[PDB]
């Protein structure tokens, strides 16, 4: 599996022994805590030694180990598969440690984990979620609606925050007009709303891209018109200040302007953007998440999301296609601060559309592309035979933040272009 | 003995082990240290718990252990004699600890402990440096000759203090007069005393007890008259500010004016003064100690002293007395601070000079006097078999902070008046 279910255990003093000490998640300053996993989970455990004692951690009946950590924050991560349901003695083989009290048990039940049942808005986009290619036709006026919402969010399994949206979701709605149209857009800002909202498209010509036009109290509406004078795949942002804080709460999506031609013919089409998001306590911490000022303004998140929460595109909404398709991804980054190096592993994009142009030639046969904050690129590949593949940010500890999506293709597992064993 | 030899463990993680760390002394920072013992000696061990878990010290070959100490601070001492030579373990019986690191080595070597050379003047009174009774004899003008002198001297074996003195010693020189006598005082201060000095008497009446006409300068002599008009035991001290300091630093004495009579016929008299000394690094830390003025003025003092040093009345300079014998004591107190409980183990005070009045009629069979700061007394009582009779103040805790002293008596071990098995 590609989504481990993960513990940290860090050594200790507490409640009279040397023990390991629960950090985070489930176990969170629990001594000497049950590791309850499903048969057939892959489990990751990250040992840190806290009192600066020799420490490894054993499961003998997995044949599984940590390395031996020494100093203080010295640190030795392990993995295997729960193939066997029942009780496992975890435990440190260093002389006396286990008799003086480092000793837990990982408990494997049978069956699969349950999904935890949400307490606030379900607030991711589905990538299915898009309007697809335009006919060919006169370019004309269309009207666009958009709604500034603010409205709590299942951001984990138990941890919610306070999201900003454009139409109560992240990203926004995907917006698809062709080059010469006129776009006439009605921003409402939600009356529950605390703050001003607003909206800039880096596919709009003139102040703010449409923001100094846009300027919404909440229960106001604002109305501005525009002329898609380029071909582009741009990101849009909600442009009022603090533009960092509105952008990480969610108030980032994309405008496709279509050139005259129309992109390329392709079977199926994705939405996906990546955003930060700054909270008060770490990654894993269940409850009410808050924003945290300090960390914003010094590009230190807890949270790395593809559509707004952790599981967005593997548990709640992922994506799914069939063998033979080709498949277009239109991929963004709202940000507000880091750079993506998007990459589908088991997948090597035909086409990337570098820096996001839609009149330049598409470079061919690349692993993996760097997309700036406030930048946004296509990427088309041929699903040559089934799998999970997995969206990920090549900035790989960005998975033990929330940053990992799948696609889900029906096939078997061993054909002509991927088989176990030799020819 | 009352001079057992004390090693003091506090339990931590040191060298990436569980282990005992050695607390002041020749052992402070050293991890399982070895306690270097000479045969015959009786060894206190005081156990501290350092870091939560449980602990406990045991050495198999002498029957002895500690209780077990389970929380930060909790603490057990335990004692014994050091009766075999040889290499024994002390360590930590609680469950894994001795295999992850509890154990150290206690060295029983043969033959008597070595004194340490000195580095700085011996600055104790021997308590036999007094003059004997006055004859009968009329009042009369006595000429004496004090000088302040500013000098390091030997604290303790391997530690030195800047003392402050009359005549390089503490306390002070004994002075003996009559009472109707007339007082001719030259207080020479010396040419490389950095402070002013004075002399306040007890047994003195007028302005400042004489240090209104005594304040002298460095190199510089203060002459002064003054009438012995009572009888009585006085504490003598310099009176320049800080006067706390300048009592501390060692500036203490005794004046006996005697009555006319003079004071009882004894075989045998002893001069013995009380003090505080308040330093940087706690009691038994090697090198120059220092002074510590918010010790001095919230009256937490680390070393409790008689006649200026560790060993004073022990090795250096102790007390001598035959069987048959009556023996008087003048003891008084210098302080700056503390009330003494004055007592001599195995022994009763056949007289208290209650208050140090000499002229109100002694108390009887008394076990423990109270003498005050800026106070003194006398006792009397008759050796009636041998022994050696312990000096204590008996807030016993000041032993461990260098306060006993030895009364050394010829005598066979078993007599009429005490003995081994029944009558
Ligand atoms: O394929 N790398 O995540
Ligand atoms: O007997 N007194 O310590
Ligand atoms: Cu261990
Ligand atoms: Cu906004
Ligand atoms: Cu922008
Ligand atoms: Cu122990
Ligand atoms: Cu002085
Ligand atoms: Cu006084």
């Amino acid at each position: 599996s590609h989504a481990p279910v993960v513990f940290t255990l860090r050594t200790g003093i507490a409640e009279g022994r040397m023990v390991y000490i629960g950090v985070g998640g489930d176990i969170d300053r629990q001594v000497n805590p049950k590791l309850v996993v499903h048969e057939g989970e892959t489990v990751q455990i990250n040992l840190i030694n806290g009192e600066g004692a020799q420490h490894d951690a054993v499961i003998d009946q997995y044949a599984a180990r940590s390395a031996i950590v020494s100093g203080k924050n010295a640190s030795s991560t392990f993995s295997f598969i729960a193939s066997k349901v029942g009780q496992f003695d975890y435990y440190c083989s260093l002389p006396g440690h286990r008799q003086a009290g480092m000793q837990g048990v990982l408990q494997v039940v049978p069956g699969n984990r349950a999904e935890m049942p949400s307490t606030a808005a379900d607030i991711t986009r589905d990538p299915a979620d898009l309007p697809g290619p335009i006919g060919a036709r006169q370019a004309k006026t269309v009207r666009i609606d958009l709604e500034t919402v603010e409205l709590k969010g299942q951001l984990d399994d138990k941890t919610t925050y306070t999201y900003w949206t454009f139409n109560g979701k992240v990203p926004g709605p995907f917006l698809r007009v062709r080059v010469g149209d006129t776009v006439e857009l009605h921003l409402k800002n939600a009356k529950d709303s605390l703050m001003i909202h607003s909206v800039d498209f880096h596919g709009a010509t003139g102040p703010g891209g449409a923001a100094a036009y846009t300027q919404t109290d909440p229960g106001a509406e604002t109305v501005v018109t525009f002329k898609a004078l380029v071909p582009g795949i741009f990101v849009y942002h909600c442009a009022t200040p603090s533009v960092p804080n509105h952008i990480t709460n969610g108030m980032y999506g994309l405008l496709l302007v279509e050139p005259e031609g129309g992109l390329p013919q392709v079977d199926r089409e994705f939405y996906v953007m990546q955003g930060e998001i700054y909270t008060v306590k770490p990654f894993g911490t269940s409850g009410e998440q808050e924003m945290d000022y300090e960390k914003l303004i010094s590009e230190k998140p807890e949270y790395f999301l593809f559509n707004g929460s952790v599981g967005a595109l593997t548990r709640t909404h992922p994506l799914y296609a069939n063998v033979g398709e080709t498949v277009r991804i239109f991929f963004g980054v709202g940000g507000p601060n880091f750079t993506s190096s998007f990459h589908v592993i088991g997948e090597i994009f035909d086409h990337v559309y570098a820096l996001g142009s839609v009149t330049s030639p598409p470079l061919t046969g690349v692993q993996t592309v760097s997309v700036p904050p406030g930048g946004a690129t296509i990427v088309d590949f041929k699903l040559d035979r089934g799998g999970r593949y997995v969206l990920v940010d090549h900035a790989l500890s960005r998975l033990d933040h929330g940053l990992v999506g799948f696609l889900n293709v029906d096939g078997p597992k061993n054909d002509a272009i991927m088989h176990e064993g030799p020819p």
